[PDB]
């Protein structure tokens, strides 16, 4: 069908992209980077993140495939030497699609803005101290003071969430995980400490206490938001779809990336 | 209907039990500790754990209620002063049932035995070093050496799982979480470190490397198992049913128990 | 002798300062904020930090005293109601001095600058990724990638160092502790993870890998340093001197601030 | 001088021992396992621990040397291929001695017993719950409930202490570090959480609350002590002496064992 290929931009990924385009020309495969039905990312996980946000408005009509020219990524889980076998299998079709949950972030002001995250979304202060009240389904849970907070998708738990002590989470679970960044706990400040895992339709809201400026990240994107009234996290109704051609289980991918390959 | 009441055995819980039995005598409520349809636990979370394992073979025909005479427990979430209002509401019926997932543990030998856990199940060594190979859905994930491993239900994540760095997990999520107890990580030993969260139908198997004797705990029960060949963890098809009369959300219960009440 | 008093600037601390000045006027006590021999800080730990850096060039000729108008601080360990008893005891003299170690930070460019820290000094990136090589006594120990690194004094271990998992450390130990901020550990990145505690004359040097811009903090001060070639940490030869009038042990102060008071 | 050699007992270490004995016979070196002045340990760190406790009553008249037949140990820091160069250098003498601090453990009953630890000493319960009051220099610091507590020497911080989140500590620092094993922290139980580092002459005392039976470990030794009234930890006045022939810094040894070799 219609397809497009993005590249890390280095010498290896560019020519792998040109070789796959040539191989696709031998089939009923049309290159289209406007309405593709298959998006191939050649590079690292950062390259795949850019490809996802490049087409985050047609997620239900797109199947993503990642090819790792460097090391094995959690999203780019195809080796470069298997590119030709991928072209053939991709041209035929009749493959199985696999869907991972995504994180919806809403930032209200005093017109709201929404973002979609594949890894996570984090909130930090704009210079001074970071203090927010954490509200869960309209119930005040805690007043957090520290460096910041991180809300991760299931597939994002092996990323920033992992470095913050968060738990690793299978992507078949439609949920999101909240982790602390250097929370203060003394006589006057108290947080839960533990990571929190929230199911679908649970809404975690962050509300300012004094400063209303926050540095909000969505995957690699990081924007300074001013006059913030609320930051709302919830599992998105949208999901990302991967084209899967062989069995590469999540825990196997975890083992290869962190234990040994 | 048919009901029974268990007690912590102290002076306060025994007389609260006798007062509720008397109040139940004014309704169409029959006391039966053989085939009860409502099981009332008066005491702490340990008292509720004993009540659960006391009737773990009729979980689908029983609704549990916990009353905390000491402090607020995650399972005993009714105050003693609300006992009479509980009797009346319980006698009428037409209440809503709430179900939490449970953990199935299977211990094979060289005849297998199965156990049901409401909080967690843990494995430790019988004296010497603890070394097990961790297999996930027939895939070897890691060789663990340390003090032990803990597999927690969602409602158990606020218990032993919490003290081991595990994440707190909403009980609507049908899953189980594995946490490490003092794992060794050097040049020759490597573990994931992070807690792992497994969905339904995922089977985590522990297999001995040298010593085949393990101290296996299931909630408060702790038995020394000899000649062990495998320990299988998976989310149980069985679920525990709570009788719920008012809104007491899980995160609110977490806030009251750990942040402030 | 010569003395000065600094204030948090709020209504309570200003008038407590004026009352102590008046009480000092009844003794052979001269107010001098240029060459004081006793520096009294009225406010929080942040107020005491400002008083320390206000006179960091005459530390060997100054004894510090902290009065906490808000809550008990680790440095402001005198209650406001004990101000008059403090005036009398301070006027007589013949008190015992207590010394805590300090952290020396050196930032070299391509003219070096030195800083003195009572709590800690931290390094973060200027926007992008933070990657530094960690060198210990001219030996390359690790390549760190993450949010940043924190080097704490003994008295600073109960502060930022504590929130990062660092160990609490008695101030009689002349040493410094290094803790990680969200380190990346996968197939390509490896750090020690554990906090490191360094004795006197050990030099920990941070060296850039790509980006040479770093946000370097020294207690409350935080400056963006450009064209950085090296950041050198070592236990300072300088020490801060506290005027001590009664037994208030460090672990007791830890118990009151974190366990209960 | 007088010397002795202990062996792991496997085929490789036994013959390396016999070869060094033969090489020692060509010098003024007398084999004596009763009053040796040089103790050579061939095996792992466990073999070295046994050699230390084998001669813990003549530590001031003994210099220890570790040879690692398996992997590099923190105490056995000599490769087997360097055995002959070690014989020659050891026969000549005039080498530099290096001393590490040790941990003194005292267990009182209702006749006290004292132990010496090179790695650490830990306390756990005898079956039920572990609850102790922690007293620091006669001041009650906390009531600990959990799995247990670990008190580590500086050289022991890279061992069990490391797996419990403790900080790594240079052995030139005469001190001891206390770490928690799965502490309970809720509405009724509160511990410091962070590891604690204690200087010389600080006495940490553990006192029972209910159960007076404890499983107390001292390095590899683990004994069930009954009718316990107190467990006293303090930095020992005794120190272990290593024979050092070349520069092998502690942090370099840490890097090789945990980062890469
Ligand atoms: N202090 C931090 N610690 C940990 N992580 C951080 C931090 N700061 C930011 N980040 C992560 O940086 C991401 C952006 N950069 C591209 C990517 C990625 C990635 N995604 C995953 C994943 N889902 N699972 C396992 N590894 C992953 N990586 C791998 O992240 C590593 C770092 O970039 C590379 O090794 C990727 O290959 C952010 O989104 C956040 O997650
Ligand atoms: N080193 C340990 N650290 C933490 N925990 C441990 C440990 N060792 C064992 N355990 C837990 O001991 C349980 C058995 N005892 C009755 C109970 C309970 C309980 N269940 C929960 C829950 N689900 N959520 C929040 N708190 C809970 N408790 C509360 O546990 C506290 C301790 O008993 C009391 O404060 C209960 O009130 C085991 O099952 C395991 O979980
Ligand atoms: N994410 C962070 N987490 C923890 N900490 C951080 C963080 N970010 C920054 N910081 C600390 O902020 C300090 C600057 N602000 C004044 C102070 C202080 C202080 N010093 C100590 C101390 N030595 N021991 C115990 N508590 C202390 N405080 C108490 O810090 C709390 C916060 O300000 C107040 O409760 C003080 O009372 C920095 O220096 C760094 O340490
Ligand atoms: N759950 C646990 N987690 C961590 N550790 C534990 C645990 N349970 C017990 N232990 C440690 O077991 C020691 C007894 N066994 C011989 C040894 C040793 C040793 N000493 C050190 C050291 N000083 N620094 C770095 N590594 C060291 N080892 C290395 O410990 C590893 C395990 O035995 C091997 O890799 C040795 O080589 C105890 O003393 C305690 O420390």
């Amino acid at each position: 069908m219609k397809y497009m290929i993005t590249s890390k931009g280095d010498e290896k990924s560019d020519l792998l992209r040109l070789n796959m385009i040539a191989g696709f020309g031998e089939y009923d495969m049309e290159y289209d980077d406007v309405e593709p039905e298959i998006v191939i990312s050649i590079g690292g996980d950062g390259t795949f993140l850019s490809a996802f946000h490049q087409y985050e408005e047609r997620l239900d009509e797109i199947a993503f495939i990642g090819i790792h020219t460097g090391h094995l990524g959690f999203y780019a889980d195809w080796r470069p030497a298997e590119a030709d076998k991928l072209v053939k299998l991709l041209a035929k079709g009749e493959y199985q699609k696999v869907s991972y949950p995504l994180l919806k972030t809403t930032v209200k002001y005093g017109k709201e803005a929404t973002y979609l995250a594949l890894n996570e979304s984090t909130v930090k202060s704009s210079g001074g101290p970071f203090v927010v009240d954490v509200v869960i389904n309209d119930i005040h849970f805690e007043r957090f003071r520290g460096d910041g907070l991180c809300m991760s998708t299931p597939s994002g738990t092996t990323a920033y969430n992992k470095s913050l002590g968060g738990a690793l989470m299978h992507p078949s679970i439609e949920a999101m995980q909240l982790t602390e960044m250097a929370s203060i706990n003394n006589r006057v400040y108290r947080t839960i400490g533990s990571p929190l895992v929230f199911p679908k339709h649970h809404v975690v809201s962050l509300q300012p206490v004094n400063d209303k400026d926050f540095q909000i990240s969505v995957d690699h994107l990081s924007i300074l938001h001013r006059d913030v009234q609320e930051i709302r996290y919830e599992v998105s109704a949208k999901k990302i779809h991967f084209a899967r051609f062989r069995s590469f289980p999540f825990w196997r991918r975890v083992h290869d990336s962190f234990i040994e390959d």
